[PDB]
C-alpha cells in the first residue's frame, strides 16, 4: 500500500496520532486500510485502488448504496436551489410530516446533524419535562461520544454524569430497582433496542425487559427513549420496537435515513411537546436543506421498496454461509443479533487473537469485515457480493489454521 | 405570502413550535418568513418566491456566495467517488494539510459536524491536558447550545456546568482575577475574538485583554481557546487574533469554511496533541469526504483570491451609507462591531420597537437585515447591492419616522 502508507505518514503530522474516533484503525490489525479513494454500491475502494465488500457500510449510513442514483438525483435537484440559508427550506415541513407519519408513536420532530445530538437533545427535554435530574442508562450502552455518555473518560469530569445512572441491559429486576433506587427523580429511561456494543456478543431485546420499561415509564411520568441511531430502517419501517409492541415517548434516529448524508432526528410524542419548545438546541447547519432533500427520498424508497426484506435476505444467506463453513472447518463462530446488523465473533476467542486474524485474511479475499464491532447489511449488496464474499471467508478460515500456532493477540489490545 | 401561511401552519402540526434554535423567526416582526425556497450569491427567495438582499449569510456560513460554481464544481466531482465511507478519504490529509498550513499557531486539526461539537471537545481536550476542572468564559458569550453553554436552560442541571466560571469580556482585571479565584484548576480560557451577542453593542478586543488571557495560560498552563466558530475567515486569513499578535493554544472554527457544507475544526498547537490523542470524540458524519472536498476548495480561495478585501469594502459601504442617511432622517443608530460582521442598533432603543419596525420595513423594500443578531458580508455582495440595499433603507427610515408615534414592543419580547 505505497498511498496508504505516504497518506499514514503525512496523516499523522497533522492529525493527532493520524486519525481518531471510531472510524480509527488503532485497534484493527496493521492490514486495515484508514484512508479510502471511492465507494459505489456495497464496495469501497482503498487509497490503493483495492476494492473490499463493505460489511460495515460506513458503520451504518449506507443503507441502500453508495452513490445510490435516486438519493443522489434528489440532492441535485435540492441543491440547484438552496442549501444552507438564513432559514431552512420550506421542505423541512415535507421531510417532518414524513418522518412523523411514518413514526407510530411520534407526533413532531426535530432535525439535527449527529446521533449525538438528538440522544442529548432527547436528556435534556425529559429532564425539563419532568423537572427531575436522573437519567437512567445500560451498562456499557453507546449513546453517542458528548461528556455525559462518552465510553472513554480523559478529560471527564464525575460533574459531566453525575446524574446519569445505570441498570443491566435486558435485566428486568435491574431496571425496576435502578427506578427506586432513585425514587421520585427518573427523567427518561433510554434504551438501544438491542444489545450492539464493540467486543461483546449482540442479543435480541426480551419482551419482559422491555415491558417493564414501558410500565415504570408509565406509572412515574419519566419518558421512554428509544435510541434507534444505530438500528434504525434495519429492524422495520418503523421504531425497532414496533414488533415487540411497545412504543417509546422519544426516538433518536441518524446515521442512515439519508443514506449517508449528515442529518439525525429526534421524533417525540405530543405528551413531551410543550418541554421540547421550551429547551434551547440549536446548531449552524442543522437547517440545511439538501440533507433533508436525500432524507425526503430515501424515507420513500424506505415506504416503497422491499429494502429491507432484501438487506435481511443477504444477511441470513452470509449467516447460512458462514455457519457451513465454521463446521468444515472446526472453528465455531458466535454470530449474533440481528444478521442484517451481524457480530461475528469465534468461540473461545478471549483475546481476540483469532478473530483478528480471521477478518485480516478476509481483506485480501477482498472483503471488509470486522472482529470486535457489529456489521451492517445494505440493499445494494447482491446475491453474487454474498457468494464472492463466502469464497474470501472460506481462505480466511483456511488461512488461521495454517496460522494458528502463530496466532498473536494485537499489541495495544 | 399565501405558501408562507401554508407552511406555518403545517410545520406547526410537525415540528414544535414549528420551528426551533437561532432560524426560528419567534422573536422577529411577523413579517419575516421563516421558510425559502432558493438562494443564490447574495440572495435568498422565500417561500412565495421573494428576493431578499441577505445580510445574515445563513447566520453566517455564506462567506462566498450561494451556490458558488467553483465550490459547487469541487464537491461535485468528490461525489463522484465518495463521501460517508467505512474510512475517511485521503482528502483528509490534504484538509488537514491545508487548514494547519494556514493557522499559525496550530500543527494539528481535527474535524466534526457541529461548531458546538469544536467547542466541547477543546474543554474535555483542556481538561484532559492540565488534569484541572475549571473552565473560564465571558458571561453571556456563546459558544454553543451543548448542556455546559446553552444559554436557555430548561432542562440544565448546575452539576452540568459547576466547573465553569466566568469573567468580563474585554476586562483584563476581571480576567486575571477569575484566574486567582480558581488558583491552580484553570484547564482553560474561551474567547470570542471579539464581543458578538444577541441584543448587545459588538466591541473590538482590546489587546491588553488579550495579552492578560495569553500571559495567565503561559503562567498557569492553562489552553488559551479562541472561538472562531463566528468571526473566522471575515477578520483575517488566519485566527481573529492575529492583528492583536496574540496566538492561541486551540481555535474553534465553523459555519463558513466551507462556505455551507456542514464541517467544523478544531486547531491545536503541538502541546496540547498528547491530549487530543488522549480523549475520545466521535461522529457518523465526521469524516464524510464531500464537505472536506468544499472546504479545501473554500480554503483555497480564501488563501489565493481578495474575497476578504471585497466584503470589508462592502461592509464599509453600508456602514457609511447608513450613518448619513440615519442622521439626515434625525434617527441616531449605533453600528457596532466590525463593519463585515455588523450589529445594526438605534440609539435610545430600549425595547428594540424602532430597530424591529426598520428591519421589518427593509424586508418590504427587498432587504433581510435583523434587528438583535449581528449581520454578515459575503464576497458575492457587490457595489450595486449596497446601492440597491441603501435605496431599500432610505424607505426603511421613513416609516419608522411616518409610523413613529405607533411603535409598540414585540409582544414575546
Ligand atoms: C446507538 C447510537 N447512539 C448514538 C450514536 C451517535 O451518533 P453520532 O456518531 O452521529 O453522534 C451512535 C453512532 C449509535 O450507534
Ligand atoms: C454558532 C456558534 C457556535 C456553535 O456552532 P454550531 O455549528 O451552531 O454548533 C460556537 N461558537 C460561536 C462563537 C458561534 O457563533
Ligand atoms: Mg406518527
Ligand atoms: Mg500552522
Amino acid at each position: 500500500g505505497t498511498r496508504q502508507k505516504d497518506l499514514r505518514e503525512r496523516a499523522e503530522r497533522v492529525i493527532p496520532g493520524g486519525m481518531y474516533g471510531h472510524e480509527s484503525t488503532r485497534l484493527l490489525p496493521p492490514e486495515f486500510p484508514q484512508f479510502f479513494r471511492r465507494a459505489l454500491g456495497a464496495r469501497i475502494w482503498d487509497a490503493d485502488e483495492q476494492p473490499y465488500i463493505d460489511y460495515m457500510c460506513a458503520y451504518g449510513p449506507n443503507l441502500l448504496g453508495y452513490r445510490q442514483s435516486e438519493i443522489e438525483a434528489a440532492a441535485d435537484a435540492q441543491r440547484l436551489l438552496g442549501d444552507t440559508m438564513t432559514g431552512p427550506s420550506e421542505i423541512m415541513v415535507n421531510l417532518a410530516e414524513a418522518f412523523v407519519g411514518m413514526v407510530r408513536h411520534a407526533d413532531w420532530a426535530m432535525f439535527c446533524k449527529n446521533g449525538s445530538d438528538a440522544t442529548s437533545t432527547a436528556m435534556v427535554l425529559a429532564r425539563a419535562h419532568t423537572g427531575r435530574k436522573t437519567i437512567l442508562c445500560a451498562k456499557g450502552a453507546y449513546h453517542g461520544a458528548s461528556p455525559w455518555n462518552t465510553p472513554h473518560t480523559a478529560g471527564i469530569l464525575a460533574s459531566d454524569r453525575v446524574h446519569v445512572a445505570y441498570y443491566t441491559y435486558n435485566d428486568a429486576q435491574s431496571l425496576s430497582d435502578a427506578f427506586k433506587a432513585h425514587d421520585g427523580d427518573i427523567a427518561a429511561v433510554f434504551a438501544t433496542p438491542f444489545r450492539h456494543e464493540v467486543f461483546e456478543d449482540q442479543a435480541l431485546a426480551q419482551l419482559e425487559f422491555a415491558r417493564t420499561a414501558r410500565k415504570c415509564c408509565d406509572e412515574t411520568g419519566a419518558l421512554l427513549v428509544v435510541d434507534d441511531v444505530r438500528a434504525g430502517f434495519r429492524v422495520a419501517r418503523d421504531c425497532s420496537w414496533t414488533h415487540l409492541g411497545i412504543e417509546p415517548d422519544l426516538s433518536c434516529w441518524g446515521k442512515c435515513f439519508a443514506n449517508g448524508y449528515p442529518i439525525s432526528a429526534l421524533l417525540g410524542s405530543n405528551k413531551a411537546r410543550d418541554a421540547a419548545r421550551d429547551i434551547f438546541v440549536t446548531g449552524s447547519f442543522w437547517f440545511s436543506a439538501v440533507p433533508m432533500a436525500a432524507a425526503i427520498e430515501t424515507l420513500r424508497i424506505i415506504r416503497e421498496t422491499p429494502y429491507l426484506e432484501t438487506l435481511i435476505a443477504s444477511g441470513a444467506a452470509l449467516r447460512a454461509g458462514l455457519e457451513a463453513q465454521s463446521q468444515r472447518h472446526g472453528l465455531e463462530l458466535k454470530q449474533t443479533g440481528p444478521a442484517q446488523m451481524p457480530q461475528i465473533f469465534f468461540a473461545d476467542d478471549p483475546d481476540f487473537r483469532i478473530g483478528y486474524a480471521w477478518a485480516a485474511a478476509c481483506l485480501k479475499g477482498g472483503v471488509y469485515v470486522h472482529p470486535y464491532h457489529n456489521m451492517f447489511l445494505s440493499a445494494a449488496h447482491t446475491v453474487d457480493d454474498v457468494t464472492e464474499t463466502l469464497e474470501a471467508t472460506d481462505r480466511a478460515f483456511s488461512a488461521v489454521l495454517r496460522d494458528f500456532a502463530s496466532l498473536q493477540p494485537h499489541p495495544i489490545l
